């Protein structure tokens, strides 16, 4: 079996990509964030408090005639950004992009924190890292990745996100019209989790390449690319008037600013991010200061390779039993 669907930013920023998904029987339809650096497949639902949906759609488990409670399963979850969610847990039939899985964890939210609520657009998530990271308790679930994966023609899956335009997820292969050149696969360590491996370096702008290992992991559900603060440094360095900004968060430079682009290395191929992928914008409406879309992962624990980075290459996320990852331009 196969499956593809389209993801669409939810905003003129590309902040997140939303993806419909069929769950229950009739398909009740919500957009959910596709996240490979997390692992539970979690909705808004007829059991969220009143007060804490705002314009969401809900999965209501009652509706659908192919939903069970999975009897005394809870879930709790807590994200990079500080946001989380928690709730009971079901299971029923998920389809994405025609690929169906039957007996999914479907994670029920009674309660989810106040980003959630305000983010209408996105109706939960869609996790696609390793199952290991999987909240679900006293039993732990799978991913859909994971449930579906030997059904697929090959255990693959593939993230094609687009810079302020849709992309595509793919599962069970690999669409040979979607990039350009080859694809260059790289090691993986699931010892983490997650879609973990290592960049050879970088390049800023016109600059030379700098061979440096960078671990980090491939995350579609983190917007910006973090990195360490020498790196980070070195390549907001060369914008004028560029700065961190404790105040605001991060690095923010002049909105009249052309940014140069960023390059980082997969083995000896490399990923060409252009400088306007990395414009998130004024920080606040009318403001000639924009936040920079490379930030420092100081205060993390680990180097994320978020949407940034991602939407510039064709993306291959490879769960063989040796898993890998492949990155090809685009
Ligand atoms: N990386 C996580 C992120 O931190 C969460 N945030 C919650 C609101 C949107 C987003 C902000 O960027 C979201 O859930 C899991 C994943 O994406």
């Amino acid at each position: 079996s196969t499956g593809s669907a389209t993801t669409t930013p939810i905003d003129s920023l590309d902040d997140a990509y939303i993806t419909p998904v069929q769950i229950g029987t009739p398909a009740q339809t919500l957009n959910l964030d596709f996240d490979t650096g997390s692992s539970d497949l979690w909705v808004f639902s007829s059991e969220t408090t009143a007060s804490e949906v705002d314009g969401q759609t809900i999965y209501t488990p009652s509706k659908s005639t192919t939903a069970k409670l999975l009897s005394g399963a809870t879930w709790s979850i807590s994200y990079g950004d500080g946001s989380s969610s928690s709730g009971d847990v079901y299971t029923d039939t998920v389809s994405v992009g025609g690929l169906t899985v039957t007996g999914q964890a479907v994670e029920s939210a009674k309660k989810v924190s106040s980003s959630f609520t305000e983010d209408s657009t996105i109706d939960g998530l869609l996790g696609l890292a390793f199952s290991t990271l999987n909240t679900v308790s006293p039993t732990q679930q799978k991913t859909f990745f994971d449930n579906a994966k030997a059904s697929l023609d090959s255990p693959v899956f593939t993230a094609d996100l687009g810079y302020h335009a849709p992309g595509t997820y793919n599962f069970g292969f690999i669409d040979t019209t979607a990039y350009t050149g080859s694809i260059t696969y790289t090691a993986v360590s699931t010892k983490q989790g997650f879609w973990e491996w290592t960049s050879t370096g970088y390049a800023v702008g016109s600059g030379t390449f700098k061979s440096t290992s960078i671990d980090g992991i491939a995350d579609t559900g983190t917007t910006l690319l973090y990195l360490p603060a020498t790196v980070v440094s070195a390549y907001w360095a060369q914008v004028s008037g560029a700065k961190s900004s404790s105040s605001v968060g991060g690095y923010v430079f002049p909105c009249s600013a052309t940014l140069p682009s960023f390059t980082f290395g997969v083995g000896s191929a490399r990923i060409v991010i252009p400088g306007d992928y990395i414009d998130f914008g004024p920080i606040s409406t009318g403001s000639s200061s924009c936040f920079g879309g490379i930030q420092s992962s100081a205060g993390i624990g680990i180097n994320i390779f978020g949407d940034v980075a991602l939407k510039a290459a064709f993306v291959v996320f490879n769960g063989a039993t040796t898993p890998t990852l492949g990155f090809a331009s685009k």
